[PDB]
């Protein structure tokens, strides 16, 4: 079974918050409303679009104790026109049933939540920014909430949807071995609350050492695997004397990135260079900027969209990279496309208008 | 700077709950109150004990989203003095802070945690029951709460104590085990030497497996030789006459993929305290454990936590094929006096340093 769209029960807002006025940190500020769904043993309840408000949560809460988390976040643009779209909901929803079903959390009917969704951003509409590089950030959350301290499947989940308004510059990283994000059959490639935790340190750790964010390599041979909570991309002249664009194969390591999907599958369309899924190695990488090789490398995710990379602190060695001297051209290219198909000037299959 | 016991408010349940009848199933029944204390950025306020009444938080809570969330577990024992005692509660606290610093969130003072523990039972006294083989399970708890979507070292935090009482776990029967390498636990450089809740959420698709296997718990397998880690939620013990023909009790050293167990600490301290046979922390293969198999060098295999305390294994179904483990053919005796040294200093029959009176 699944909740309805067709069921959902409203509950305007009676006290709405002020919009943001002419500074936003991303995830601080949110929007007037939110979804709510409840999942008991009598299957899922009916679905709330609410005033955002306090979660009321049994102390025993296996959400709390277990990690019985997980989230999605995707953004909604807002045209010219006043329209607002938004950017391959349907693979996110793809993505959070995966998670659940990893977590036993209870399965839904993934164009149902997009709907309710919809319905929710129609309803804070007016918190959709249209100035340049903005967006309405949304973060679907599902957690199981059964007052057990047993480790186990939970008879009881929420699952519920906030939203935040959002408000070219490379980016340096720390490459230590010693920091793992994943490991091959663990659960790295869902989008669970457990795998970012562990992260915040390491992060403070790679500040610490001069760095913005961190490159996160794993295995003997140091594989690049994703850059902060971003999927790294390398465009370069491979060792075979052929230009590509590479990123890490979906291996059990990487999470399935919806931009990342969309760059390949871009790429892929292009058909100027060559376009593949495969493991990068440090050695690669080092090899490739001393004979002058590597274009540009660059992170992507719903948070920048393309992110490049000027600097690689590898242990000790500080590694150059040329991205920005190389225009960056590809990166300019992405972002330009991505900006014409979310923002409305290029009508496309891949935006959902709200 | 931490929150003191001194500071302490209580505020006891207008109408309290009937305790249960000697039907107890873990962890869905619980005590009259609670403890908490919050933090922000101005500090530590003060703990409270309350009545058990649930958590108000945020949708943007830290706590929920990236999984700022940590816990312990502990047991208290009554004794036949109705005397209440918590059993090496000191290991508990330093396990509860180092995860605490692992997860960038807020440090206090182990020794004032264990008081307004102390308080907490106190004020819960009669819930702990003094029927055969019963205990207070504690759970301590520390989340992150900062209401936003940044990944990031939060300014606020929630520190909880509940309890529940325990009904006898067990007789002492045996259990089997699925060993199936594709599912791995934890990782080299990883997080799963810490409790913290993130490494327990991924376990019940694996345990699940096991069922339908036919098992009763996981046996995680970790490396390209295949060591036997932990066993469910407990550490894991094998006693045996090793390679070299000398008797020993064996259980993988903390490389980083083994979380410090209360009880793993206890039986190595009480194994080297009798002097009668080997102790070692050394790696475990499942190469070592077929071939002792086939030699009748094997003894027995059990795992170790506060759930349990001592757990036998009788079968591993790896690779399709079932290892009959003879643990209860050979007593289990180092078991059996594992278990009882246990029960007596628990109960208070012996006195012991490792017994925090209530
Ligand atoms: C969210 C996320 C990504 C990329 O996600 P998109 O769907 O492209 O926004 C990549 N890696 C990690 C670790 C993430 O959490
Ligand atoms: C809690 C726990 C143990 C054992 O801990 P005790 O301190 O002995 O109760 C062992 N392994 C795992 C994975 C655990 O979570
Ligand atoms: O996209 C994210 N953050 C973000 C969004 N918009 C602008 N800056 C940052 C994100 C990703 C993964 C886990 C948590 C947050
Ligand atoms: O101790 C635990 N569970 C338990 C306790 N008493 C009886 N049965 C089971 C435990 C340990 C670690 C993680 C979660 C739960
Ligand atoms: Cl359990
Ligand atoms: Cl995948
Ligand atoms: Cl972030
Ligand atoms: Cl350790």
């Amino acid at each position: 079974s699944s909740f309805k769209a067709a069921d959902l029960q409203l509950e305007m807002t009676q006290k709405p918050h002020k919009k943001p006025g002419p500074p936003l940190v991303f995830g601080k500020t949110f929007t007037d409303h939110m979804l709510m769904v409840e999942w008991n043993d009598k299957g899922w309840g009916q679905p709330r679009i609410q005033p955002f408000q306090n979660l009321t949560l049994h102390p025993a809460s296996s959400s709390l104790h277990y990690s019985l988390q997980l989230f999605e976040g995707m953004k909604a643009f807002k045209g010219k026109d006043q329209q607002v779209r938004l950017f391959r909901p349907w693979l996110n929803m793809d993505r959070m049933l995966r998670s659940a079903m990893r977590l036993c959390l209870p399965s839904f009917d993934k164009l149902e939540l997009l709907e309710c969704i919809r319905r929710l951003i129609e309803v804070d509409k007016d918190w959709v920014p249209d100035a340049a590089g903005t967006s309405l950030y949304v973060r679907p959350v599902l957690i199981g909430n059964e007052p057990s301290l047993g480790v186990s499947q939970p008879t009881r989940a929420l699952l519920f949807v906030i939203l935040c308004p959002v408000g070219v510059t490379p980016v340096s990283l720390l490459a230590d071995p010693a920091f793992i994000r994943a490991w091959v059959g663990g659960v790295g490639n869902y989008k669970l609350g457990g795998n970012y935790g562990p992260t915040v340190l390491v992060q403070q750790e790679a500040l610490k050492r001069g760095c913005e964010q961190v490159l996160w390599l794993y295995g003997p041979d140091h594989q690049l695997t994703e850059v902060g909570t971003m999927n790294i991309f390398v465009y370069w002249t491979h060792e075979d004397g052929v230009l590509e664009l590479v990123t890490p194969p979906l291996n059990g390591v990487i999470l399935p990135g919806v931009v990342r999907q969309s760059l390949l599958d871009m790429a892929q369309t292009w058909g100027e260079f060559r376009v593949v899924e495969r493991t990068i190695t440090m050695k690669q990488l080092l090899r490739a900027l001393e004979e002058g090789r590597v274009r540009e490398v660059f992170g992507s995710g719903t948070a920048c969209q393309v992110c490049p990379v000027h600097r690689i602190l590898y242990k000790d060695r500080n590694l150059h990279i040329p991205t920005m001297e190389n225009g960056p051209e590809l990166i300019l290219r992405f972002q330009k496309e991505l900006k014409e198909i979310q923002y409305g000037i290029r009508a496309h299959e891949w935006m959902f208008p709200v």
